[PDB]
């Protein structure tokens, strides 16, 4: 947690979140998207229309190449490239460097963003879902097993012609106090592949969404930066829209608009907030029948694009996603050595003069176990 990294991530509003890397001798410099939803290292490593550099392999002298193909299909997009291992540092991170797995992309569809800047991603999570196998280990892992650095990472993600810059912090192997106000509460890594942890309740504007819990966590609940919006199962989100059609009835808007398709604006500085509801997800706590909530402002689901914004809410076909827009407000530390995530107040944490973004618990919840998909 140092002073050092405080403010190493920058970005563009719906772009994604990147940190400044250096790979191979000499350092070759790229900005990769911080991605706690995957576990692959990856850069571009060939020209593409939307990359204005990237990795030169033939330029690095430490580069070895592994022989081996591999290949990666997000929700989103998808790349292809081959496997081979370079030493890799982040200039404003822990001061090491380290022989990592690294995944030249020279084929890719609908995975690089025109100007959003970043040439490469960085997969957090764990090695269960990294391609070819599991045998591949993630960055993270080579970083712990190669330095002294604690196994934890946390994030602070920060909200907002071009599109709005964004900024926040990624501090690596601690927890840095001033990031944060109030107290940490820990959810479980319930298993470790993807961040996965259990929703126990959802509640908009202090209504109970009253729905068997395991639909909230149908299939799964991830935590991941490497997605926008938080993406619900169908069943969850037609009652969470309806929900919040309701309190903002006061208004109507297109259904482009609640599809997150169309945007919707209102006179610079006149966006009525009030209308619209605060939704709180109450997650699984450290011990049984006992869960703490984070409640989200609309700040937060109505992505900044008069004023415009996008409802960063969406369905989900392979679980729930508590992506970028849910995690900005809050610090999230990525507390692997003790298998849980934590969540408090960021101290750039949500808005409002009436209202704002809370982590509060505790709360009883029984059968808490009985809310995930038991495979
Ligand atoms: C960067 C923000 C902007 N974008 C992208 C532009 C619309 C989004 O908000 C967005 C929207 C959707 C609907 C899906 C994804 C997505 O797939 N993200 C992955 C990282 C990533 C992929 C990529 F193709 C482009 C990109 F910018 C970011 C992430 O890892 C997925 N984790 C779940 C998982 C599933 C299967 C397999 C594995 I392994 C992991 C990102």
């Amino acid at each position: 947690s140092f002073v050092e990294m405080v403010d190493n991530l920058r970005g563009k509003s719906g772009q994604g979140y990147y940190v400044e890397m250096t790979v191979g001798s000499p350092p070759q410099t790229l900005n990769i998207l911080v991605d706690t939803g995957s576990s692959n290292f990856a850069v571009g490593a060939a020209p593409h229309p939307f990359l204005h550099r990237y990795y030169q392999r033939q330029l690095s002298s430490t580069y070895r190449d592994l022989r081996k193909g591999v290949y990666v299909p997000y929700t989103q997009g998808k790349w292809e490239g081959e496997l081979g291992t370079d030493l890799v540092s982040i200039p404003h991170g822990p001061n090491v460097t380290v022989r990592a797995n690294i995944a030249a992309i020279t084929e890719s569809d609908k995975f690089f963003i025109n100007g959003s800047n970043w040439e490469g991603i960085l997969g957090l999570a764990y090695a269960e879902i990294a391609r070819p196998d599991d045998s591949l280990e993630p960055f993270f892992d080579s970083l712990v097993k190669q330095t002294h650095v604690p196994n934890l990472f946390s994030l602070q993600l920060c909200g907002a012609e071009v599109l709005a810059s964004v900024g926040g912090s990624m501090i690596i192997g601690g927890i840095d106090h001033s990031l944060y106000t109030g107290s940490l509460w820990y959810t479980p890594i319930r298993r470790e592949w993807y961040y996965e942890v259990i929703i126990v309740r959802v509640e908009i504007n202090g209504q109970d969404l009253k729905m068997d819990c395991k639909e909230y966590n149908y299939d799964k609940s991830i935590v991941d930066s490497g997605t926008t919006n938080l993406r619900l199962p169908k069943k969850v989100f037609e009652a969470a829209v309806k929900s919040i059609k309701a309190a903002s009835s006061t208004e109507k808007f297109p259904d482009g608009f609640w599809l997150g398709e169309q945007l919707v604006c209102w006179q610079a500085g006149t966006t009525p907030w009030n209308i619209f509801p605060v939704i709180s997800l109450y997650l699984m706590g450290e011990v049984t029948n006992q869960s703490f909530r984070i409640t989200i402002l609309p700040q937060q689901y109505l992505r900044p694009v008069d004023d415009c914004y996008k409802f960063a809410i969406s369905q989900s076909s392979t679980g729930t996603v508590m992506g970028a827009v849910i995690m900005e407000g809050f610090y999230v530390v990525f507390d692997r050595a003790r298998k849980r995530i934590g969540f408090a107040v960021s101290a750039c944490h949500v808005h409002d003069e009436f209202r704002t973004a809370a982590v509060e618990g505790p709360f009883v919840t029984l059968d808490m176990e009985d809310c995930g998909y038991n495979i």
